[PDB]
């Protein structure tokens, strides 16, 4: 019934996840590795859980935060008792561009819900 989709959303995620990937070749922080991304399907809370671990920056936050409104689960500060996080850890810096790979190809293929 309505026209189509709201575009400007996806120049916020374009530009944003640009942004952080594209910075100087220092990583997110201070290097600090995190769990990979799990563009496989439910990525999302992927990036927010191993994101929200970050302190001492404040720059992510945004693409934290924004992120978790779509993530499909709760992962905060301390509330995991599954054991099931440990895998590839990866360096912060490609962990973002990471992010924005496939956040990126969500929101553009149309499949970002």
């Amino acid at each position: 019934g309505g026209p189509v989709p709201p575009s400007t959303a996806l120049r916020e995620l374009i530009e944003e996840l640009v942004n952080i990937t594209q910075n100087q070749k220092a990583p997110l922080c201070n290097g600090s590795m995190v769990w990979s991304i799990n563009l496989t399907a439910g990525m999302y809370c992927a990036a927010l859980e191993s994101l929200i671990n970050v302190s001492g920056c404040s720059a992510i936050e945004k693409t934290q935060r924004m992120l978790s409104g779509f993530c499909p689960h709760k992962v905060s500060a301390g509330q995991f008792s599954s054991l099931h996080v440990r895998d590839t850890k990866i360096e912060v810096a490609q962990f973002v561009k990471d992010l924005l790979l496939h956040l990126k190809k969500l929101f553009r293929e149309g499949r970002f819900n």
